[PDB]
């Protein structure tokens, strides 16, 4: 047992372990995204540079979810980090709408998180996961929201104007 | 009677405590304005903006208009602040057709006082007016007047595209 | 359904309408009393000075739970803001004692907000309740306390003076 | 006639004068004041340097109408300035007092210089009296009035100490 656990149960333990693979799924998922609008027949720069931002913010979730394993004396155990489920995104409304189902999948999986941590009286868990992740995660859905419903009132995705003119003012 | 009390006459007192109700009024309908646009399948943030300014500039006119209340020797008497009409605006050019309106609203209301205050031969509470209220009316609803203009002619409310470049261009 | 709302009841939503119309009412009370010390018969300037600055840090409490409800995918319903309880406040110890009666009053409606929320399992409502809320209450609790502490000690409200002097020393 | 004289009737012109001579008169009044706090057995140094502050802005107030007679084409025409009613003036409290009776008799005067201006349809007149002189007087008025009811409940003028702390803390 390790000199510094205290109040720790194993079950937190396993699920902050799935929730480190989920955030770094959940930056390949950008990396992935990003790189698509990079492409010369697609062609925004804003939305690359946005979905890149977005990447590498979701590695600095999973290392500090790797830093609470280790502060609280559990063992970090890593998996495979799966590929994300599209190659091809279609168009910006459709990347960011995909980029909003996986942020509330996350958002759904730090709330069975904080269950758990409630349902094993770990108050420190339930506060680390307040403090870092769930408003973080609020933020991050409504911003989404906000882009979806932009690009749709634009006229996308038929209208390619529409997200080359929101790549330049909200993105840009 | 106040010791400060000179040529003010019991109806401006009671017409200056109307219009301190009417500008808490109009600040309110302000307000829910500025978050209709903060909502997600809204999301327009310089409409929010611009309306959230606006909201905060009738607050001051209120206060203005109280302070005045007790330089006079005046005692105010406040009301309860009625909701706006609406809890949902419709579109960028619905809700500025609606400020519009409003702005003109108030200033009917004003141009009464001044009319009382000139039956009652107050030159101070129509300079009063005059200084602090009348031009501020006017170039509000003359601004209010451009943004419908610019609106329509850009094709709203039917045009997403248009309320969301107006919201980069002219509010941003 | 708003597409961002997850893990938000339709009763955490109501209670947040609620409170955004009790937030309005303090900030309307404060105004009130604001402006009674600002009477040329009672003439407490930093009296007024510290109840309008009061008002303002209660519209920016609305303004917050406005902003919550959209960030959750709730929508805003707006109430009457009802005058405050009196025209006239009466003393400096008066108007201290109703401050703290109000702020222990809107307390309550925070806690009882915050045992719906946790009934409700919904953390990051919780989370928001205890970090914007909570102890800023308790600190103007505490805050309210000494100060009507203070002038009791003094002598007011009899004593003129008392209130004369706690206005330059305390709230100058 | 005056190669610049134009819509200003010599009833207008005559009342100029004699307003002339009640701001010199006020500021005489506000001369003696001053001395008086300056005498060993009254010794309150805030109040003297207070009234001495206030003739030099009657004086000003003087000018000012003296420069607008001639830029209207009218010709100034002075009279004696008549000592003040009083000699010794009691206490601070009582001089406030003087000092608000006085106040509200110029702008009594000011409101009938106002009234024959508008009755000799001059709307420059008007606009001069209410630019530099009505607000003015409301605001001293109401300034005055302040100081009288702070000094009456710390206990003036019985309470020599309530007048002494007034000066330091108000004056001050
Ligand atoms: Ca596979
Ligand atoms: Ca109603
Ligand atoms: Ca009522
Ligand atoms: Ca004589
Ligand atoms: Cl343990
Ligand atoms: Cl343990
Ligand atoms: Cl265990
Ligand atoms: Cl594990
Ligand atoms: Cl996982
Ligand atoms: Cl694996
Ligand atoms: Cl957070
Ligand atoms: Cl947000
Ligand atoms: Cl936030
Ligand atoms: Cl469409
Ligand atoms: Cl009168
Ligand atoms: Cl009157
Ligand atoms: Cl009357
Ligand atoms: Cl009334
Ligand atoms: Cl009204
Ligand atoms: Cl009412
Ligand atoms: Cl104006
Ligand atoms: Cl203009
Ligand atoms: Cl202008
Ligand atoms: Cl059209
Ligand atoms: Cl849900
Ligand atoms: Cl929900
Ligand atoms: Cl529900
Ligand atoms: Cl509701
Ligand atoms: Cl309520
Ligand atoms: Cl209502
Ligand atoms: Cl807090
Ligand atoms: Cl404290
Ligand atoms: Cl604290
Ligand atoms: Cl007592
Ligand atoms: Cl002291
Ligand atoms: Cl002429
Ligand atoms: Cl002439
Ligand atoms: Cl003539
Ligand atoms: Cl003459
Ligand atoms: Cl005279
Ligand atoms: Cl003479
Ligand atoms: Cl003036
Ligand atoms: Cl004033
Ligand atoms: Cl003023
Ligand atoms: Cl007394
Ligand atoms: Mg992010
Ligand atoms: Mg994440
Ligand atoms: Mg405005
Ligand atoms: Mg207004
Ligand atoms: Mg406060
Ligand atoms: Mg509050
Ligand atoms: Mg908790
Ligand atoms: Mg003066
Ligand atoms: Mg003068
Ligand atoms: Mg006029
Ligand atoms: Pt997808
Ligand atoms: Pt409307
Ligand atoms: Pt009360
Ligand atoms: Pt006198």
């Amino acid at each position: 047992t390790s000199q510094v656990r205290q109040n720790y149960h194993q079950d937190s333990e396993a699920a902050i372990n799935r929730q480190i693979n989920l955030e770094l799924y959940a930056s390949y998922v950008y990396l992935s995204m990003s790189y698509y609008f990079d492409r010369d027949d697609v062609a925004l720069k804003n939305f690359a540079k946005y979905f890149l931002h977005q990447s590498h913010e979701e590695r600095e979730h999973a290392e500090k979810l790797m830093k609470l394993q280790n502060q609280r004396g559990g063992r970090i155990f890593l998996q495979d980090i799966k590929k994300p489920d599209c190659d091809d995104w279609e168009s910006g409304l459709n990347a960011m709408e995909c980029a909003l189902h996986l942020e509330k999948n996350v958002n759904q999986s730090l709330l069975e998180l904080h269950k758990l941590a409630t349902d094993k009286n770990d108050p420190h868990l339930c506060d680390f996961i307040e403090t870092h992740y769930l408003n973080e995660q609020v933020k991050a859905i409504k911003e989404l929201g906000d882009h979806v419903t932009n690009l749709r009132k634009m006229g996308a995705p038929e209208s390619g104007l529409a997200e080359y003119l929101f790549d330049k003012h909200t993105l840009g």
